[PDB]
């Protein structure tokens, strides 16, 4: 079950705003099908579809059999199963629970991460960041990972949330994943 | 018959309110059917609860290809009815294992509880509502989310006294509670 | 009288007698319904196949038959709206004789939302129903047996002119709907 | 004369001599319904289709042909929006003839419900029905047995001019219809 | 010429409705190794689409006469594309210029130059009348199309037509599919050909 | 094995300055598309598809690749609304790159309309793409031929800045947007 199930915490729009969320994946042994649910909207849909595709893209760096798609199925959940979220924020945490799930290599506790994927790995700047660090920080999360191109917006960001947070700007899945994974992909 | 059928406390458009759930397992090739005006939300429990039990399958004594070879029904009645909502999610998955395994479901008991693929059971709303279709359906046992337990602290103690109210963190204490072997 | 059931249900027109015709020809387990039916009735034969299947071997079925059987669930009018769960335990009884063989009573209708466990529970609008059966020249009706206080707001003359069974469970409904004991 | 039937439906102008067309080709059971048809039409097609399926055997039809054949049912104008059940023993008509090759008699028009046991129900409309038949040069009608009243609200010197046949069931309609017999 | 002949493979100028008018349409096919699927695309209205399934279909049912094999047949998707791609087109007037370009596309038969034309197809290889014709010929005209294969039954609507646009056009009004495909293609589609001398 | 082309498309908001990114994995000949797509856009796709489909061999690609390849078209920025069929090529070239492995020149961008021929058709709002590409810091634009007339009301600072290219047909786009 655990060992069956990714499990990353993302930062990204629902319905009341910018949230803390518990992305979960299951990779049971299957035939090639995704499911996805939890209220999910068809931008955060389709970025689970980008996800997905990157680490088919990947898999044989990851370390995966590139056929694992055909034996394998895939659920990506994310509750609370009631409240509506939507947009592209949790792209990299889709991501990074797929490639845990897939490798068994768990995910660092105490990391939240926000941005936008792309099939070519790269990580794209997200809105509403100064929403989403204080609720990691509300949520006593130490450590974030936020697109690079979100540097510029960490100034107006308060003082004292920026000293206790860890935060590292990426710019690309391989780095959110040397972060994020417990071991080294 | 309480192979297969659970009572759930989950929300319908007559109120928060209790919910027979059925299901029905037979050697088939895989295909999943969920009826009973079911909302959009309640659907999506059911799919996650189904992948919980894939997850945990072999640990749970079922076939790990029971997906390939069996076809189930999760059918709740009454079937006009509008019914929503994630409170189902406990009783989704007890139901499905109880159904694959010919595990009884024990008899004056019931749940309510949203459940995660990880298998940890989340809060729900309108529990005061909830126990009060509890007590009138004559349920001796209910099981509520752990984080429900401080909404215990608005409801009459007539209805308290008469409940074994049993707060739950995780999936495997649901199993544990709910079926009879 | 092999795949055909007079059901009482609720139309456009208000509850009704149908027809329920249910054919399952040689193929590979696909299931049809048609007949202007709405999302409630839909999911009614979804219940009642699952009742079929499930019981299949008790019932005299083959219980591989959905894996090579059509079925096609049909309710004319073709083009009059019909939806509600009532016309289940009909469903049921229609795939059972068909499947079966065994043919349907005319001198016999029935009401009634079936579930998985095979329990029947009761529905709305009974006085229609009846109403209907009686002009239809019904002798027989099966009613949910929750439904035995709803016949005391229907005329006394009417329910002295039928034969009604309330059925608590659809083994009562196949024994006493089918011609010969299943 | 294969696959073609001359049939009487409603149209978005009313009801009109419809043209039913069928092709079957060997594929593998892909079915294809065109021509603007509303989803009453739709499901009168897929009836009809199961009549055949069931009576395969007796009409010369090998069984697997739900899996060996693609049927297309094209009513033209394309166009033109067409709804209603009453093409129903037409389509059945047209599927016969194609899945046997036995050509349908081009003076014969039809108009009817069908059901899955395979019987003929009463339609709406039938005197715009019957006006577009005798406008359209038709000699021979197939009516249900339940419409014979409706004639006598139709100018007699139209009916005196058609060989109306009132029919109740499928069989009766193949063997009017088809050209050699089915 | 081989440049400019298979670049005339799957490729007919139809006339039918677009939102800007009834109009010319450039239809594109193409048949690629595949499983038996087929796509249609180019914002078209469902009428057009149903007109391409019926076009489909009465190539299928001659596919002997047409010396197409299911073997190849079933292990080739098809594509239907009218561009331009944004602008909305419909109606049942573009069937028979969908058939001819179907059996070119799966017979490797080049469409011939300076052929337009319109038409509702039926199963049965009819070609029914279309409305608009004046306009649809006038569209032919001011393209420089030379041949314009329309209804036999739309050749009373002729009349409307000014004297100019019969004089440059060479009309053939046709009854059948057979007669479209044998005046479109560059190679007779039908059969073998027997020659005979008296 | 994700092929990336820089195409200047129509979009509902921010500039026409788009890339397309196109993953060629393992799989069954399954399609999907993303990127908040129109539908004019997402028939933009499959007609590139087809293009690229029906001349496999030639391009040096196996024509029974569609048999064991998904192919995933994805166009960031993902909640970004677009449509058009102005990316055709851009599609086209990034399937081509995506299959033969061949990179595709990053200082170069693309606009246009393709056909099952080829062919490459004109479109609109090229004075809003060239800015984007100008804005973008794209050094070479490759712009339909029927698009030439269009460039005499773009900003001569802009036309003094970008090298653009008008094309005919696929094969010119390729030859000028792939690297080998």
């Amino acid at each position: 079950n655990e060992n069956r199930v990714g499990q990353v915490t993302g930062l990204a729009w629902t319905e009341v705003g910018g949230d803390l969320l518990t992305i979960e994946t299951a990779c049971v042994p299957g035939k090639g099908k995704l499911t996805y649910t939890g209220s999910l909207g068809e931008v955060m849909q389709e970025s689970i579809q980008a996800a997905l595709t990157v680490v088919r893209a990947r898999a044989e760096k990851l370390g995966i059999n590139p056929d694992f798609y055909e034996k394998r199925d895939i659920h990506v959940h994310v509750p609370e199963g009631a409240t509506p979220k939507d947009g592209p924020a949790a792209g990299i945490a889709m991501c990074t629970a797929l490639v845990s799930c897939l490798t068994g290599n768990p995910v660092r506790a105490d990391v939240a991460m926000t941005g936008e994927i792309t099939l070519r790995g790269q990580v794209l700047p997200i809105g509403g960041l100064k929403e989403k660090l204080l609720a990691a920080h509300r949520g006593g999360i130490k450590t974030v990972l936020i697109p690079f191109e979100n540097k510029r917006d960490l100034e107006e960001i308060p003082d004292n949330v920026i000293a206790d947070l860890d935060i590292h700007p990426v710019k690309r899945i391989e780095e959110v994943l040397t972060l994020a994974l417990q071991n080294e992909p």
